[PDB]
């Protein structure tokens, strides 16, 4: 059987890295891209077509769920897997980002944070949802520190963030089921300032965990500062254990976070943007309700291989999205979702025959041009 | 290669009938059920996954498509059936029910009806619209006189469309690649009154059509006086064509007209109120959004052979309509449709055995239980 989690990493060219986790669930191939499922669903696909695209892991948010149907109750009624219909790895967020973002009214303190959808959510409890849930990768719960931050906000904040990771490891071993079944992951905070950067990673590493997940960025820093933060930020962090940037995002984004060194990925940008009407190529983005495309026969993109792209034209999806057809959201999701796919096994590939530099500069060179 | 059009009746059981109609396109098995497409879809399905469900042809409605994208655009792209991957017969309705339900501002003449969605939409153009787009059979352009309607007015309308029957006839005729490949229906009218059906029956078999549709009907009347007027008016029609009741209609109107000799059916019913979260079961409909559903780990329905009915829950179909997620009217309409499908599989092979009788009987004790 497989183990609980093993991560191993099979190439390398410069700081990025190709290999797989190992998990009772499945494997994952790293570089990994995770489809987003909001609400116990990846928006507009069934698990089956998630899987066709070739996404091995799928991040689950909790903030709906704790909501409705409730934690307990999708436990009772046997789990997200059974409930959602998908058997594979699941990463669970804590809760928190969305509930800073989502909640009419929020109320922080050392023990949480209370807010009004009143509820409290903890590391404590956020760990027992996640639980609940049947996470395989557990997220500790942590403060996302708003951009920008002065240094001495930045470090009561990582403080904070460093003893609620403490806080989550004790709650995540104190359950011998989710202590034996799933990983648990930590978070770094610290802005943009590499000393307080640093003194997160050691204090993450002294706790000990699965997985180490950059976190506070993509939060409106833009590209330049944020490749300038992974540049120092990522090789503090355990070598030997996977890096996940949360939340990260636009194609480019993706390529550039491996070049330094990180192995997973989330974001909602292929989902939603996807039933917005903007579908990713090769030759980057389009938004297929410009009239452009309106007697366009060819595929989204000339060279995907997705079902969507070998049965339907631009000019049928247009139609579809100009007239507010779900079927119109279904396509553009499944082709986005593909397209990132792809990506990643092209990312995957390049770095296991020692080309992924000339890779990413052919990649930017054409979706850029 | 299969006949432009032959229907044959291998089986009968008092008034009610099972065979086929062979087509270029494909084969439909009768007494048949017809899923709706509107602009080019059947809503939240993919046709793959209309075809799993078992049909063997669609409705395709006109009146959005010869807006947008337009009939000439349509024809420019390849046809309806390239442009939304669906590769069997179609029917395509004549534009102008829609046109009288769906319109800001309308104005008839013997010409035609003029509209504001403005156009004017005549037999000729109808006819001409549904050869653009490509149909397999095609209906004749007919007013869907309103109920109640007085016998003089209910006259005067099917008077009008028997000459706009005529006008059909003969412009579908006109068009040789059309009369070669495609078939042409005729509308009975005469809302409730036995005379004016006859009179209307007489001048379409006169006109003569490869079938004969039975129009004005399900407009408010109620079930008691549609089976009335079916049961005088279906026998008028002739034998050996396929008989179409239009826009019907819920499970028992289904099967009580079957018993009155109808071999077609079409409605949105499974579609619509599928994505409202109404699911059909054997044991009647059930509201998905009931809190009764919450913790429902039951399938749909019980006994429901389709895809959706082996892999997930009531209670997780209840989420996700509540949620307002995509996904929900996905399953839903699959599921429906499917029970669509095995509710005429079950007619036919019930007609095939000489037991359709005791399928109703039974059918309804169970349904209205
Ligand atoms: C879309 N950008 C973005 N999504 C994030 C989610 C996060 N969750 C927990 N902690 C984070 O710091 C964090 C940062 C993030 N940036
Ligand atoms: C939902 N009920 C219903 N949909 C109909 C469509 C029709 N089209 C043409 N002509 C008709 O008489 C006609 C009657 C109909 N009744
Ligand atoms: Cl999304
Ligand atoms: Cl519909
Ligand atoms: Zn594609
Ligand atoms: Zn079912």
């Amino acid at each position: 059987d497989r183990p609980r989690f093993s991560f191993s990493i099979a190439a390398r060219e410069g700081k990025a890295r190709t290999g797989t986790i190992e998990m009772k669930r499945g494997v994952i191939r790293t570089p990994a891209f995770m489809p987003v499922g909001t609400a116990a669903t990846v928006k507009a696909l069934k698990p089956e077509t998630v899987r066709a695209t070739g996404a091995d892991i799928i991040l689950g948010n909790t903030y709906h769920l704790m909501l409705r149907p409730g934690a307990e109750r999708i436990a009772k009624l046997g789990g997200l897997h059974s409930f959602m219909g998908w058997d594979r790895p699941i990463l669970t967020d804590s809760g928190g980002y969305q509930v800073m973002s989502l909640s009419s009214l929020t109320k922080q303190s050392e023990e949480g944070v209370t807010f009004k959808s009143r509820h409290m959510l903890s590391p404590e409890r956020s760990i027992e949802i996640q639980h609940l849930l049947g996470s395989d990768i557990v997220m500790a719960f942590d403060e996302c520190t708003p951009y920008p931050a002065t240094p001495s906000r930045a470090a009561s904040s990582m403080e904070r963030s460093m003893r609620w990771a403490k806080r989550s490891r004790d709650a995540f071993d104190s359950r011998k089921e989710q202590a034996e079944n799933a990983a648990l992951f930590g978070i770094q905070q610290g802005s943009v300032f590499e000393n307080l950067r640093q003194q997160s990673a050691d204090a993450l590493a002294e706790i000990g965990f699965d997985g180490y997940a950059v976190g506070g960025l993509a939060v409106g820093e833009g590209q330049d500062e944020m490749f300038r933060v992974l540049d120092f930020s990522v090789p503090m962090l355990p070598d030997d254990k996977p890096h996940y940037l949360m939340g990260v995002g636009k194609p480019d984004d993706i390529v550039g976070a491996v070049e330094r060194g990180i192995d997973m990925f989330d974001c909602v940008l292929p989902t939603r943007s996807g039933r917005n009407g903007q579908a990713f190529t090769w030759d980057g983005p389009i938004n297929i309700r410009n009239a452009r495309f309106s007697e366009d026969l060819k595929p989204l993109d000339s060279e995907c291989h997705c079902a969507v792209c070998q049965k339907w034209s631009r000019a049928y999806i247009h139609h579809l999205i100009r007239a507010g057809e779900i079927l119109g959201a279904m396509l553009m999701t499944e082709h986005n979702i593909a397209f990132y796919q792809q990506l990643m096994q092209k990312i995957r590939d390049s770095i296991s025959e020692g080309r992924f530099s000339q890779f990413a500069q052919d990649f930017r060179a054409r979706y850029f041009a």
